[PDB]
């Protein structure tokens, strides 16, 4: 019944690799809770750096807060396994990361989807601010697609305890290692900019070492071709030097929700009205994650977790 489930090595299996980078490797696999006779599709993140049994209580305390998050726009930590390594277990998000998604589907993404994703991300970020949890690493690479209609924030927590994403960071975080919910708003603006450019790399060609001086001179990310000046001004406001003058996530939810009621007024996308995204049944990203032989008689995590 534990909110943070403590999993034995025997209670999960890594089936295939999903991704690999800085902090470690993510696998698609199955959660098979002991004696419960049920198989749950999960992702498994195994951290690169070794762990000691001493820091374990500090990791568990941090992990408890991550396991406590319950919002439809935030991924919940389902379980943890601490041995020589730290392994984290979460619900498999069967469409992958949003950064990749928008790059892939740039020809079938309408203004309605883009604006709805902005709303969902702000709602998730507002929920973390209610839990007094600064994300520190919001970016489109850390948002996951549950269905084309529904995205979720991931990769928050353990950050201060365990490469620097300079181009997403607020100026005060770069200069003084100040992180707050208002620095998260700055990263949210870069995130929205990534979505609206269908996954462009921010400040392409500018080296990370020069970013602080460019921001001090007043330079910012340019207006995405699809964005009206109403939408671009929201982004610009997220990057004000004065962190207290930036929008709050609560205010962002309101503004983007208004835009989402009349989407073609705020984004100009050629052929907008005719754009459709492949369903779970019609998707080959989805069917590639799920048509494996070992992904046979499974139960979705949201279902299993009905108390
Ligand atoms: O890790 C966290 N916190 C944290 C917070 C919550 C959960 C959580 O667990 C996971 C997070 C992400 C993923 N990945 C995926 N999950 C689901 N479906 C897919 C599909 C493709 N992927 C792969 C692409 O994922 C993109 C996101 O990386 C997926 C896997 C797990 Cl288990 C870790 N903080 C770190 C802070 C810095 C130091 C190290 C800890």
């Amino acid at each position: 019944q534990a909110l943070l489930r403590i999993l034995k090595e025997t209670e999960f299996k890594k089936i295939k690799v999903l991704g690999s980078g800085a902090f470690g490797t993510v696998y698609k696999g199955l959660w098979i809770p002991e004696g419960e006779k049920v198989k749950i599709p999960v992702a498994i993140k195994e951290l690169r750096e070794a762990t000691s049994p001493k820091a374990n209580k500090e990791i568990l305390d941090e992990a408890y807060v991550m396991a406590s998050v319950d919002n439809p726009h935030v991924c919940r930590l389902l379980g943890i396994c601490l041995t020589s390594t730290v392994q984290l277990i979460t619900q498999l998000m069967p469409f992958g990361c949003l950064l990749d998604y928008v790059r892939e589907h740039k020809d079938n993404i309408g203004s309605q989807y883009l604006l709805n994703w902005c709303v969902q991300i702000a709602k998730g970020m507002n929920y973390l601010e209610d839990r007094r949890l600064v994300h520190r690493d919001l970016a489109a690479r850390n948002v996951l697609v549950k269905t084309p209609q529904h995205v979720k924030i991931t990769d928050f927590g353990l950050a201060k305890l365990l490469k620097v994403p300079i181009k997403w960071m607020a100026l005060e975080s770069i200069l003084h290692r100040i992180y707050t919910h208002q620095s998260d708003v700055w990263s949210y603006g870069v995130t929205v900019w990534e979505l609206m450019t269908f996954g462009s790399k921010p400040y392409d060609g500018i080296p990370a070492s020069e970013i602080s001086s460019i921001l001090e001179k007043g330079e910012r990310l340019p207006q995405p071709p699809i964005c009206t000046i109403d939408v671009y001004m929201i982004m610009v406001k997220c990057w004000m030097i004065d962190a207290d003058s930036r929008p709050k996530f609560r205010e962002l939810i309101i503004e983007f929700s208004k835009m989402a009621r009349d989407p073609q007024r705020y984004l100009v996308i050629q052929g907008d009205e005719r754009m459709h995204l492949p369903s779970p049944t019609d998707s080959n990203f989805y069917r590639a994650l799920m048509d494996e032989e070992d992904m046979d008689d499974v139960v979705d995590a949201d279902e299993y977790l009905i108390p």
